[PDB]
DNA sequence: AGCGTGGGCGT
DNA sequence: TACGCCCACGC
């Protein structure tokens, strides 16, 4: 696994193999943030991180907890993972 | 718990 | 370049 493309700023030695990646990686230096929430107006450093903040505002929570007569449901795939493990 | 926000990565 | 994931830490 090769990685051209390398981070550049004081102190930062992160590589990665898409220049995508590496300029998404920059923003956490420059603190740019180019989405914007239509509704509450926050701003947002990833247009994916922005589109799940916009479920905060529906309630839509696309991932049922699979347990038998839990009725639990999450937004995000990361907080189903750590529910599920919860019940073990 | 709910979600910000890095990491990774596919298409 | 765009769109979209899963992973997983930390508050
Ligand atoms: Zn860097
Ligand atoms: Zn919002
Ligand atoms: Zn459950």
């Amino acid at each position: 696994s090769e990685k051209p493309y390398q981070c550049d700023f004081k102190d930062c030695e992160r590589r990665f193999s898409r220049s995508d990646q590496l300029k998404r990686h920059q923003r956490r230096h420059t603190g740019v943030k180019p989405f914007q929430c239509k509704t509450c107006q926050r701003k947002f450093s990833r247009s994916d991180h922005l589109k799940t903040h916009t479920r905060t505002h529906t309630g839509e929570k696309p991932f049922s907890c699979r347990w038998p007569s839990c009725q639990k449901k999450f937004a995000r795939s990361d907080e189903l993972v750590r529910h599920h493990n919860m019940h073990q």
